[PDB]
């Protein structure tokens, strides 16, 4: 029916949602199967692998339009009537149309603003969006990266920032970033068979050493962009160093903490996602924000198969690391993310701890439900990877739905390029 | 079809078609996902009941390796006749045992399943009062215990009949500690309680009003009245809970019972509810140590522990709540094995998990799994479910929820 609750088991709040009766795509589940923890449940999507008929295109654009104009309080006005009929001949003459300034940044509000796994929602609407559709080449992109990382660094003042490059248009001129972030640390296959570095980068690594980059082969080398315009092959770029803040950890209490020589980099910024408006398709949209004190402490240095650092802090505080029971890697878990924290903020370095993360969503869901009917949420995604419980998030029932506009995943380019 | 799920760790991918024999609801649509909902969402008749009871003892007979065979149909046979004469049937014993271990190897949220097949079933379909019910609980309760060699096991009531003559335990568990809301408005035990704490109190109960006052049983026969029964305190093992580096985390008075006992849920067999089936298995730390002592709405004992500990209490980011948190944890599991109390800690016990889905994969086709439930409370990252995807689907036999007894009890005296 016309409305779903969601339950709050700390707080009784009850909230009704009925935005999910505008969901469009599949979830992956069933009646009688759940997809919830499955990475990437569905196939579903708008419009089909390449260039779309008229047919197919044109309604997923009528649909967007008609929400834009309603989001302003005309629908039916003549500009409305105009650019549905300015659509029209668009797709007829060229099979694609163009995005309005003002329609290419309500998008891409939205489309934070609907994206379920995210717990930083609360800042939907204050996203800085810079237009590079006028981009050609892979110098440009370059060009275009290095504005977007010294904006949104702001000498440690993060501030959220998109920049958008040219839609696709029959798939064999897409505009892609190979790095998955901006900033990541390469990852080095040793002799032995161990790894230097970040484990999760040694194949893109590998691609930018089989592309001709020359790796220092340390610990915290920050990889060189790889970047595709028009469909062409990829092209190495150094970010320029003064503009990568780095941020040396310490503890405030142990002081041999600093000794482990362990620095991050302060700019989270996704650029391997596509960007999906009105069935328009944006390949490279590198976003960013600011972290979530446990993405660095919890998963970069302490997943197995990531920075694994838990050893090294255990031993260095004395604990007993021959029975699981001890909680050893608990107990240095705690530190390292208080390690994490500490170091940020001292150099005034933009960043947020799980507790007002979560404690955040709440109310940014509270908000939503009041005057949207509702907040599309992935419980999954959304509980912090160390702590769950006690944490407000943990209690709170959620209502996961696709929206449109959206953030979608993609394959990576080096399975699907056709070099030249 | 086969669907396929990977570990993101490991890069394991398993296929699973067990799925194909599921038949109710997630309560997920194609649309919207509930899997983060806690209950998503009167007897069964004659022509209900038939194909439910079919669907069972073909999966009995199927898994003693006898479909098809003679005491297939003959049971089948037997079956229709009673329920075309009586509007139920009878389970025999073995499909009794064998349909309480797969409720149990089904429940998609319980960690501990590597264990199902070792499960000590305890009939009690021939009880008829209250004080019939204490006694076979009473035995329950000393068998499972075995002085701290924990053993699971289950005991089984009798099942619905028109819904007028329900067997119910009204306690959500058959271990637990009272809770008092003060004039004050502080509460003195566990504040989960202090609504059942109250039932009780108004049924005669004369309260201890400690910290850790055992609450009574309160046991439902056949639709009668439910009736107080206290547990012979002998029978009840406590742990006192201490601090291995810490000597003053004793002088918090804290302790925890041994025996963690489900006594709220129905038990489905066949199209048969079974009301009353009390079950219980050993503990994982964390649902004493992160949930029992520091949800806000339970013990919340993280403000004196951190308080001890010296903490910086005033920033959030000081993470003083998740030091606290560890440490408790740590008393808990150090308590239980100082007195040889089986416990496991909560990395133990999702490996264990992990092998157990991935031989039940191999095995059986699939694994069902809950993982909002699955992953632990604390550290969820650091241990292997984290990265594990599961898929969530609804097999029979099953546990299930069912509403309180004071919610829909009719009541007969005065
Ligand atoms: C401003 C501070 C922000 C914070 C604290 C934040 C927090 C987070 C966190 C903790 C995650 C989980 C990431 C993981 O565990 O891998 C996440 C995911 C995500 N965030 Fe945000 N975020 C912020 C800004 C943004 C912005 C500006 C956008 C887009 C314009 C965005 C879009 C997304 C998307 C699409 C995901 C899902 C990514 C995926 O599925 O891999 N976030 N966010
Ligand atoms: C033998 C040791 C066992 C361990 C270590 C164990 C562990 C757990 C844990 C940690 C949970 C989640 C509870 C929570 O966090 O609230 C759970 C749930 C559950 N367990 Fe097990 N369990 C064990 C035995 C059993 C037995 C013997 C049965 C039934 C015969 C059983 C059936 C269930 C069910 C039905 C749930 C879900 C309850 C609900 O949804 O409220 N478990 N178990
Ligand atoms: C709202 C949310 O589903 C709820 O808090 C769940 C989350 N996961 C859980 N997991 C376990 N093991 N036990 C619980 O009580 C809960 N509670
Ligand atoms: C299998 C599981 O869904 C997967 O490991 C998910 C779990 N939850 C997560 N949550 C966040 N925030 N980030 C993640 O990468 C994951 N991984
Ligand atoms: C914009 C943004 C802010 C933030 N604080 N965090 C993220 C996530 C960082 C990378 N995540 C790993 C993944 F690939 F899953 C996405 C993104
Ligand atoms: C048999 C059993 C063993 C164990 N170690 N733990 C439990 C769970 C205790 C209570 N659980 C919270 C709930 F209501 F969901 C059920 C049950
Ligand atoms: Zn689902």
């Amino acid at each position: 029916p016309r409305f779903l609750k969601v339950k709050n088991w700390e707080t009784e709040v009850v909230l009704t949602d009925t935005l999910h009766l505008k969901s469009t795509l599949e979830t992956g589940c069933t009646e009688y199967i759940c997809m919830g923890s499955i990475m990437h449940p569905s196939q579903h999507a708008r419009r089909p692998e390449d260039v779309a008929t008229k047919d197919q295109l044109f309604p997923l654009a009528k649909e967007f339009i008609d929400q834009y104009y309603s989001s302003i309080k005309r629908f039916g006005s003549k500009a409305h009537m105009e650019r549905l009929e300015e659509v029209n001949k668009e797709i007829d003459t060229t099979s694609t149309y163009q995005l309005k300034d003002t329609e290419l940044i309500y998008g891409a509000k939205h489309a934070w603003r609907n994206a379920s796994r995210c717990v930083g929602r609360i800042q939907w609407s204050k996203l800085q969006v810079f237009d590079a559709r006028d981009c050609t080449t892979a110098h440009g992109m370059f060009n275009y990266i290095c504005n977007h990382v010294k904006y949104a660094t702001n000498k440690g003042n993060l501030r959220s920032a998109i920049t958008i490059f040219p839609q696709r248009t029959d798939g064999k001129h897409d505009f892609r970033v190979w790095n998955s972030q901006l900033i990541r640390y390469a990852g080095y296959k040793q002799p032995d068979g161990s790894t230097l570095g970040d484990p999760a980068n040694v194949q893109f690594t590998e691609i930018c050493i089989q592309q001709g980059w020359k790796p220092p082969r340390g610990r915290f080398d920050v990889l060189p962009l790889l970047l595709q315009a028009n469909g062409n092959d990829p092209e190495l770029f150094q970010i320029p160093p003064e503009l990568v803040l780095e941020v040396p950890i310490r503890h405030p209490k142990f002081e041999w903490f600093k000794d482990l020589g362990l620095k991050w980099y302060g700019l989270p910024a996704v650029s391997n996602m596509l960007l999906e408006i009105g069935g328009l398709e944006f390949s490279a949209c590198p976003f960013s924000g600011w972290y979530m004190g446990t993405e660095i402490g919890v998963r970069d240095y302490c997943d197995n198969s990531r920075y694994n650092i838990l050893e090294e802090v255990a031993k260095k505080m004395n604990l007993d690391m021959r029975k699981t029971s001890s909680l050893w890697k608990d107990q240095a878990l705690v530190e390292i993310n208080i390690a994490v924290l500490y170091s940020f903020q001292s150099d005034k370095v933009t960043i947020v701890d799980h507790h007002s993360a979560t404690e955040s969503f709440i109310k940014h869901m509270e908000n939503e439900y009041r005057c949207r009917g509702g907040c599309p949420a992935d419980w999954v995604w959304i509980v912090p990877p160390m702590s769950g419980s006690i944490t407000p998030v943990f209690h709170q029932e959620m209502l996961n739905y696709r929206l449109t506009p959206s953030f979608e995943y993609q394959p990576d380019p080096w399975n699907t390029h056709v070099w030249k």
